[PDB]
This record gives C-alpha cells, structure tokens and sequence, in this order.
C-alpha cells in the first residue's frame, strides 16, 4: 500500500471568533430602514451558544483530521501542552477558544490562555491600537487610495449595484434617513446620503459613511443567517446571488483597510512572529501566555481583520465556495509544517478551513465524512516548493521576515 511521503509535525490555526450578536445598535442603523432589527439572545458582540456549537463542530472535525494524520491520539486527552490555545481578551474570542477545546477534546479542560490584563487590549491582535507601532499616514493614505482606484467615490461607484441591493433589503426608500432628507430633488441613495471618506491616523484607519455602514449591515445579515434566525434581512434575501452581492460590500471594505500591505504588515507582525516561531522546530520552553512552543497544535482565537491582515501580508488570496464572507465567523487560516520522510526536509502548507453559510444555517455537524469547506492556499511569493505545492520552511521564513515590520514586533 502506497504510504504518505509527508508527515504532519505541527499545526497552527488562526481562527476568527464564531457567530455573535452585532457589536452595536446605533441610531443610524435604525434610520436606514423602516423595519426593526431582530434582537439577539446574547449581549452585543458576544458569542451565541449556537456560535459556540458551530465552533465546537470545527473542533470535532479537526480532532478527527489530526488523528488520521497521526498528530493527535484517537483516544483520551492530549498530553500536557500538546495542544495550546490562545485567545484575545474579548468575550467572544475567549468563548471561541473554549468551544474549540470542547469540540477537540470533550471534558478535557484544555486551558484557553489570554493576556493577563483582560481590561486592556492585547497588542498581539493589533499593535497599532495599543501604540506598539505606528502607521505612516502619508504612505498608508496613498496606498489605500491607489487600490481604491484613486478615490472612494470611484470605488463605490463601481459597486452601486451591490449598494442598491442593500437599499432594497433595507427598504431604504421608506426610511427616516430618506424621508427627512431635504434635497429630495434626487432619488435617495446610501452613498450619496452618507459620503464615505478615508480617515487615517497613526493607530488606525477607517472609512466613514455608506462604505463602513454597508460592510457592517451585510455582515449582520450573514450573522442572522448563520444564527438560524427565521428571516434574515426581513425575508428580502432569497438566493445565493443576493448573498454574494451583499457581502461583496463587506469584503470590499476589508480589501481596502485590512488587506492593503501598508496596513496589513504592521497589524499582522505580532501574529506573524508567533506563527513563525510556533512552526519553526526548536527546544520547547514556557513562552508568552504561559504556553510552551513549539508544540503539536496551537489554536489562536482572533478576528476577521487578523485573517485579512495575514492574507495581505503573506500575499494569500482566496474565495470560499459556499461562503460569501471571505473571513467568516469560525473561519480558520491553517498553517501546517510537514516533514518529508525521504530527506527530513521541512515544508509549510497554508489553507483556509471554513463552514459554508449553509453548514452554519443547518448547523450541520462536521466530520471527515461531512468536512467543512477547505481551500489550499499558495504563498504567492514562494519559489522553493515540493511536489504537493508546499513552501519550504526556509522559503516561508524568508517570506515572513520580509513581510513583518520589526518596529511592530512585541
Ligand atoms: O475587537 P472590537 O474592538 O470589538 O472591534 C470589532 C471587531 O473588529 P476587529 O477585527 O478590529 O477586532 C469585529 O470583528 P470580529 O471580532 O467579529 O472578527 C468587527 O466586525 P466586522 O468587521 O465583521 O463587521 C467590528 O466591526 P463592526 O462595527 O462592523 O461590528 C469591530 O467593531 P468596531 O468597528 O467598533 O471596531
Ligand atoms: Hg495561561
Ligand atoms: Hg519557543
Ligand atoms: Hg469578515
Ligand atoms: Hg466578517
């Protein structure tokens, strides 16, 4: 029987938090629709129990997957430290780490380590906001505008079809924002009523107006769907095409603010350092978060911006068949180090593991038989590859060292 020529030696999963209630409920959100937003079973921004179950499924899947690759034992709790879990201080990320452990090894109580000070943000997930490093305002401004085609106006102008789809879903024409508008000489328009401007500072970047609103609203519609609510978008979202059109507004914002290299590299450096050190073979030692690296499996509960920052920084591009959100709740950026038995050389494979929107809607349990979606990624900047398209450890290490911003390391 043909035997595998590669042996899995280490896995690093950067995961976005699972399904959660929208993070805010502003007046603007109510003014763009005459309808009422459906309420959620948990506080704003918190993980819903269904979201935890969905993450638990991925945890269950990963356990089966890793067992077949012989990295984890089929029975019992993983050895001490064999599995390490790190999470951002947010309630949803902490709970996502807990839901993953529960699914990976039920009743095994794998600790979910976070920064000790839980009332302060963790720079690992955003060194910009905590002041670890700064963005070059002038350079970032030019890079974002450049990728926008010169202006936000031209950017949004190319996505009016998607904006009109959102307006339709919101029944925008019959909203307070529309009715109480004075310049009623022209038709009501989200992009016109809320001009979008690029804001750039040393610690942050943002798009005001319709761009950021549309990006948040469409994500909420996705959240309603994944949460299993009766009629997302008030029943006005009836087919896959509409889902894609709507979410494209969401992916569009991330393309500008989170994938742009001038922002991504800085914002992803701490995570790049962690990932590299965890994937690089070396003597174990209690490190950051009280975790010992390297180890078999490291699961990091982060956010969608983290996945996008890492994609931009590593030049990893992807689209997820069945999932309109490129960085969906529970989505996992998976890094694996495989050793080639023939010569003991080290290789790194990157992929994006995720649940399709329907698998979230139907809350379908996962397993090797019913696996979640998975896309094998290709590091666009890697030259030295093996038969299976993986990048050599040296190649990967070169890519990370050139991408990271030293000034942003922790
Ligand atoms: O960590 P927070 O301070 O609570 O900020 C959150 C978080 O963004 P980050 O990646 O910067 O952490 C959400 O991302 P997830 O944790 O869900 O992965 C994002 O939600 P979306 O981008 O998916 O919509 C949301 O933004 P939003 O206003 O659209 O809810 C945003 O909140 P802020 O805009 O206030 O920073
Ligand atoms: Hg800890
Ligand atoms: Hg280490
Ligand atoms: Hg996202
Ligand atoms: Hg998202």
């Amino acid at each position: 029987q043909s035997e595998p020529e590669l042996k899995l030696e280490s896995v690093v999963i950067v995961s976005r938090a699972g399904v959660r209630a929208p993070t805010k409920a502003t007046q603007l959100m109510q003014d763009v629709t005459p309808d009422a937003w459906p309420t959620w079973p948990v506080k704003l921004g918190w993980l819903t129990p269904r979201g935890g179950e969905l993450i638990a499924y991925l945890g269950h899947y990963q356990r089966q997957r890793l067992v077949a690759d012989g990295l984890l034992a089929k029975k019992g709790c993983p050895q001490s430290g064999q599995v390490a879990i790190i999470a951002d201080v947010d309630e949803r990320t902490r709970k996502t780490g807990e839901a993953f452990a529960a699914g990976l090894a039920p009743d095994c109580a794998i600790t979910v380590h976070t920064q000790t000070d839980t009332s302060s943000p963790d720079p690992l997930f955003n060194p910009l906001k905590t002041g670890v490093c700064q963005l070059d305002n002038a350079n970032v401004t030019d890079a974002i505008l450049s990728r926008a085609g010169g202006s936000i106006a031209d950017f949004t102008g190319h996505r009016q079809t998607a904006f009109r789809e959102l307006e339709r879903v919101l029944n925008f024409p019959q909203s307070n924002l529309c009715l109480k508008r004075e310049k009623q000489d022209e038709s009501c328009s989200l992009t016109q009523a809320l001009p979008s401007e690029l804001k750039v500072s040393a610690d942050n970047v943002s798009l005001t107006g319709a761009v950021s609103l549309a990006s948040m609203l469409t994500e909420i519609f996705l959240l309603q769907q994944a949460q299993g609510m009766p009629e997302p978008g008030w029943g006005r979202i009836t087919d896959s095409h509409q889902w894609n059109t709507l979410l494209s507004l969401h992916n569009a914002q991330f393309y500008l603010l989170q994938r742009t290299p001038e922002v991504a590299r800085s914002r992803a450096t701490p995570l790049l350092d962690l990932i590299k050190t965890a994937l690089t073979p070396h003597p174990p030692q209690k490190q950051a978060y009280g975790v010992t690296l390297p180890t078999s499996v490291l699961f990091i509960a982060g956010h969608d911006t983290n996945l996008a920052n890492l994609g931009g920084a590593l030049e990893l591009n992807w689209t997820l068949p069945g999932q309109p959100d490129n960085t969906p709740p529970g989505g996992e950026l998976v890094f694996e180090r495989w050793r080639r038995l023939s010569d003991n050389s080290q290789w790194i494979q990157v992929s994006l593991v995720f649940q399709t929107l329907q698998q979230m809607r139907d809350k379908t349990p996962l397993s090797l038989n019913t696996p979640p979606g998975e896309v094998k990624l290709t590091l666009a900047g890697c030259e030295e590859r093996n038969a299976q398209g993986m990048c050599s450890l040296a190649g990967f290490t070169q890519i990370v060292n050139e991408a990271r911003i030293p000034a942003c390391s922790l």
